[PDB]
RNA sequence: GCUGCUGUUUACCAGGUCAGGUCCGAAAGGAAGCAGCCAAGGCAGCGGC
């Protein structure tokens, strides 16, 4: 379960925007996304790092909700 | 080395285009620009000089 699957699942348009600005490797192995890449992603989707963190955070609770079934 | 071809590889860090999204604007319209792609570079094989 990666950020691509999470993508298949108003504010939702801006969530796609963020993911739509990452590279394939990033969508597949989310943990490689540190500070520098977050900056690229945020500006790339006209967002704020915090928005990105908020998304990665959600995908996290989401991913964690998967590693339990 | 230079050059042609082929395979492969490369998040951002003054290449082109730019889905999505963003910014400015009452609007008409403008601006920047990630991913992708093209290009370019890296690692090599073969050929030409």
């Amino acid at each position: 379960f990666d950020l691509n699957d999470f993508l298949e699942q108003k504010v939702l348009v801006r969530m796609e925007a963020i993911i739509n600005s990452m590279t394939m490797k990033e969508r597949a192995k989310p943990e490689i996304i540190k500070g520098s890449r977050k900056r690229r992603i945020a500006a790339g989707s006209g967002m704020q790092v915090q928005d990105v963190n908020r998304l990665l955070k959600q995908f996290d609770d989401m991913q964690r909700m998967m590693k339990k079934m």
